[PDB]
């Protein structure tokens, strides 16, 4: 029986996933995608490319209606009629949306054609994660839709400049993304919520802090950790959580509006909030770790170099710059780390960097790689520890 | 070990797939997608929705460059630099595009970082399938992009009008989709290539022609089969191919430009090409089968009703209207027959219809369902045979 | 490919096995055996029945030669010629024996045709497990060999008498098995080594000692636990190990030679060794638990009844008889608790007993079942707690 | 759920088996056995070695009762009581036998504790296959039970002589097996039925007969095929079936009592029955193929050499000797071909031979290997074609 074999496949894959860890499960999920692409028919490939786009649009509609948050708190299955009346949606529109959502597990449909939350419905109800999907719809989609004709019109140039990429055609502006987004309210509110989505796991999973400290001393009043562009300060919070009695200042540096947003969730003491533009010289001198997580990936090498050069003069012999960012391999890179590369090229003019490309960039700033501590698999995120040359 | 487990999963799924038939393989691929969605983390969900739409943009770039047809005819692996200089692409851009395409199997990367065609490469080199991908990019994506705000602005109506749906916002026009397309030369050219893609399997695999015919006589000059909106006439070709000695006229009906495009690939005898607009009265009287394949799905009930009412008066007691189209189930409908529903709502104001919905629509035309012959699984396509009430 | 499929099956089963517990692994191994029997051809069936018994003969040869203990302590692979000359075996015979043992995993053959220990090699080097294999060869096989003609000659009786079953034909004696063994020195020596094999898990993993005890008081000198036929006293040892501060005498009862063999491995204090024949009245009065592990299974109902009737008069209202033994299900019983049934019918005139059969036997002794605490799965071993009626 | 995972394992293994061919299924079955041995606990290993012997004894009882043939023709499940009364067996003995048989799939037990035939019950009802199991019980078992103490008493000699092996101790005789069996009636009747069990597949599956013929001519009256020790003549029957109009005599040679037994099932013409002792010179001169299937494996090299030397003088330049027999590999030999080696060493003093050992034996007879045509996998049976040197 085909159905019996399909059910047994699901049982065995679920059991294998449940027994391994998060990295093993991520490897299984990539394998399932690889198998799907290898087994689909030519017509299936075109159908998948035609229709998988609709998930983001329909997730946007569900978020506009508040469907996912409502469904995630319901204690019993709900009919399409009940959901439509409660959320203020046309009854047959609601039924068609739910049918589509159930077919891509954005909700679950029951045997009496009612609806309950799935793992994805819960995810889309979380404000920082819902903001990621809304960001894909309103910011990434227009840039991806502009890039084929941008490249055609310009005879397929190598994109190297944040002010000359697809973003400018998509949003009909001459400034780079970061400035243009400075001026748009709805954009900024969603961006704001995006900063609250903390990624797991983080570099402290694998970072051998005591080993990297060596005999460095916090006396008299030195800084252990300067989180440059630290956003809501998640790195600082987790550092103090895991090393609560390690001496030394822990300093969150960002722009004033972001630090004001961070105060609500920062600890009452132990973490300093210091306004600092990372395009200016670093004010904290001789810190042990100058930390840049998911900062440099957003800049082409000219601008990423200048961010590092503003830090290097503050370093003493024991100081390290810690770049925590994607480190895709030379070959066999996965879709999450090559898709990111196409999107940041499109929007920001920047790129993902292999380990060799990170080392070449850091060498231009007078820096040498001392250690690399991977903390995610199979997609590579790592804390790279750089010394003065 | 993790790598060993993952490779073993792929070996076993590949072996199970190779041993079933096309419908079994489609069930396996549906299960692999559901497993992927159930096993992904919340961050995975957002990254998948953020990045999967980039595949359509990058397939459109590869199509613009001629990359897939070139790779498909290459006899050895090609370096990124060879492809870049052959195709007129910047070398760094080409390398980044190929890394991304290899990660989603749109090409294959070798272990010395050269590139060869995949199944997907070959698919995207086929003119009609390439055109389906290009249609997704240039026609489906803008309407999906406009749908959320269109729904919000209009307070979530039940869309029933081809001249009042998301299409009008997306392309800033008051025309309905079909009329507007007819004014756009590049778009109509790509649609004509799309008509050359023949779906498989087809209704003749399960349609019991002999039993439906009974003692039906073709004399003096009656038609056995009238293919209304038949495009390239693939249904007429396959009919004549399978039943070459069955008497009766076989008539392809479409608008003049499509009939002209069809002449190259039609048989020299046995199939008549008859210009006919299906919004006007059917000229062929008393035919055995009036055949509508993937036609009525593109019209709201009002207009689909009118198309049937243009045929009904031409029928005698033995005539049948055969609707060959999607018949999704009442529950558990699959993504390829619910995502279509959302797309055709947004572009055409139309919908997919369950069996009960087809029968209700046909009853307003004075017709009753005699038989239903499914020929695809698990996504339902069927030949629905209707007679006068 | 066939080889690839086969290796993938083994990878996936090994991964599933490693992730469950011992009971899950036992269920998997039962399923593998049932799959093997359902998939074998008719000729396979006969070859399996023809050849699988050779493994006991060749394990007995390896034991005679000392091969398994020698291989288990070897630090590198050994050639057949090295093993032959070390162990005193003809070189061709040794090579043929090793080829056979490698094909059933009793050793492992390397790719340069040398030999190393397997899990099974290590098992057969353990004195008590070696003795179980030697017992199968010298005691179980002759009785199984005599059973078919014994049944035929006697017109298929229901065997109920330890002095009238297949044992008497197999060893050409009128004695019952236990008495005859006691006259055979080599056999009794191997049985004494067999007593050193401690089964795991044991009843204390699920026995709720505190709840069964209640407010039971040990003073002035009552016994908490009387281990009747306790062998090496493993139940007493594990009892004292798990509940070292529970007051009350713990008493191992067995015949003098077994108590003497037990002295080496008993604790120096806390467990009394008391010579007692369980076919005679129980000397310890009013103990909390009189414990019979794998005792009553070796006696037909008449004699098992007598053993219980020798204990009952020693009981007070708080005393319990704990029968720790196999409790096979009414249906779906597994091969390891039905093959035992056939063996003990043939050698001892005994039987395995379902829960209902245990309760019927205990009721003739005046006892009622209070509780049943299973501690192995899927083959059922349980501690059955009986009180006076 | 453990049960759910176990059920899914069975479903997936059954589906993989059902889709491959008989050789793929034989590889899967060997893998399942390998997994069982690797996953069992030390106690399980001893239990399996103690109890798997009982299958042959209980199969013997079932055959004595006629249970398997009766159950194989029953049209509905039968209770233990019904079977006991019909077959003349004690009711509780019958119930215990059926419980054991169901646990090793020798029958199947239903959910209402009744019994139906399994694949193994059908196999054991077939007279030639039942005779193989009875042969294992009455002929192979006594020799395997004698071999450990035979080897111990004789200080582990290399066994090379049919008149000095374990057989002589097992059956208290000084003659080799073949003569001693000449004198025992029950033995001979069962042996007789054994000859009717035709193995599948056979060498004609893969033997390129037309290629091996070359330009050999049957004119005037030459023999195509001389089946030496051909038993019931199955090789001759299948040769004429697959090559019904190939010219040349086809001759079955055996001892007179076997050829009289073969007449009932030989074709009415086309196959000659010729009495011939293969220890005498071959009377048919210049045949194309002199065929020896499963003959030489039963003889030590001295006697196997003399059988070949009696054929060689009859050969002309185009004649071939075809040895069809087991050809185990140099390493990694499977249990069916190494267990056979131990049993024929025990009973007959002979051995399985690798390809190199066959070539060494044939070279002593003046013969050279021309071709080897395997026809079973993974256990190697092959037709080896030898020429004059
Ligand atoms: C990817 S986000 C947050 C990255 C942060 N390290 C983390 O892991 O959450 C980039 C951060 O850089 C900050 N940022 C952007 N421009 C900056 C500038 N010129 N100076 C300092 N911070 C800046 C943003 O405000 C935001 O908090
Ligand atoms: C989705 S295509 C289907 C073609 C065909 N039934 C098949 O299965 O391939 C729709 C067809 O309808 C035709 N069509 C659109 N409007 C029409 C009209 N007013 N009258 C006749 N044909 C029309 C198009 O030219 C096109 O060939
Ligand atoms: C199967 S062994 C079981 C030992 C112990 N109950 C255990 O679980 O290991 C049976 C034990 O019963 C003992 N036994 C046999 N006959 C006995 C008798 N008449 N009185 C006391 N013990 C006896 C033997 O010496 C042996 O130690
Ligand atoms: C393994 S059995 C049958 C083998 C046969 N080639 C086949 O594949 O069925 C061995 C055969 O050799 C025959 N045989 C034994 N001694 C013989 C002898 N001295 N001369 C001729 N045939 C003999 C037996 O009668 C029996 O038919
Ligand atoms: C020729 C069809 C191409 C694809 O667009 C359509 C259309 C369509 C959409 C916009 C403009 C014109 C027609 C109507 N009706 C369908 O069914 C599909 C499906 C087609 C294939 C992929 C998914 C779509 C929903
Ligand atoms: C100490 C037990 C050894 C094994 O023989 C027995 C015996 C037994 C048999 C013959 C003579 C003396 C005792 C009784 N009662 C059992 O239960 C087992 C099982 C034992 C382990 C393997 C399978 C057997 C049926
Ligand atoms: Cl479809
Ligand atoms: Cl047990
Ligand atoms: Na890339
Ligand atoms: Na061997």
């Amino acid at each position: 029986s085909n159905a019996e074999t399909v059910a047994a496949i699901k049982t065995l894959i679920q059991q294998l996933a449940q027994s391994t860890d998060q990295f093993g499960r991520a490897e299984i999920n990539d394998a399932l995608r690889e198998l799907q692409y290898s087994l689909e028919t030519p017509f299936d490939t075109v159908m998948r490319m035609s229709l998988d786009t609709a998930q983001v649009a329909v997730a946007r509609i569900g978020s506009d209606l508040g469907l996912f948050k409502h469904l995630s708190q319901c204690a019993s299955p709900q009919s399409a009629e009940e959901l439509a009346d409660h959320l203020g949606c046309g009854r047959e529109l609601m039924s068609r949306l739910l049918r589509y959502m159930a077919s891509v597990r954005m909700v679950q449909q029951t045997d009496d054609i009612k609806y309950i939350s799935s793992n994805i419905t819960q995810t889309l109800a979380v404000p920082g994660l819902e903001a990621g999907m809304r960001h894909a719809f309103e910011n990434l989609w227009p840039v991806l839709m502009a890039l084929p004709d941008f490249l055609a019109e310009r005879k397929y140039p190598d994109i190297v400049d944040a002010k000359d990429t697809a973003f400018q055609k998509a949003f009909n502006t001459d400034q780079d993304c970061f400035h243009w987004l400075a001026t748009q309210p709805t954009r900024i509110a969603n961006f704001k919520v995006l900063l609250t989505d903390e990624r797991t796991p983080n570099f402290l999973s694998t970072f051998p802090l005591e080993k990297e400290l060596g005999s460095w001393s916090a006396e008299p009043e030195k800084a252990l950790f300067v989180d440059i562009g630290g956003g809501m300060g998640h790195a600082c919070i987790r550092l103090r959580e895991k090393y609560p009695n390690q001496p030394g200042r822990v300093i969150l540096q960002d722009l004033p509006p972001v630090l004001q947003a961070a105060q609500a969730t920062l600890p009452l003491s132990g973490i300093e909030s210091m306004p600092h533009n990372f395009h200016t010289p670093q004010p904290v001198q001789g810190a042990k770790f100058y930390f840049l997580r998911l900062i440099l990936r957003d800049f082409p090498d000219h601008q990423a170099l200048e961010i590092l050069q503003n830090i290097v003069p503050a370093m003493d012999a024991e100081s390290r710059i810690v770049i925590d960012d994607g480190v895709p391999p030379e070959k066999g890179a996965r879709w999450a780390e090559t898709g990111t590369d196409i999107c940041i090229m499109s929007a920001l003019g920047s790129k993902e960097r292999t380990q060799r490309q990170w080392e070449e960039l850091a060498a231009k700033a007078g820096l040498q790689l001392q250690a690399l501590y991977q903390y995610t698999w199979p997609v590579v995120n790592a804390a790279m520890v750089f010394s003065l040359q």
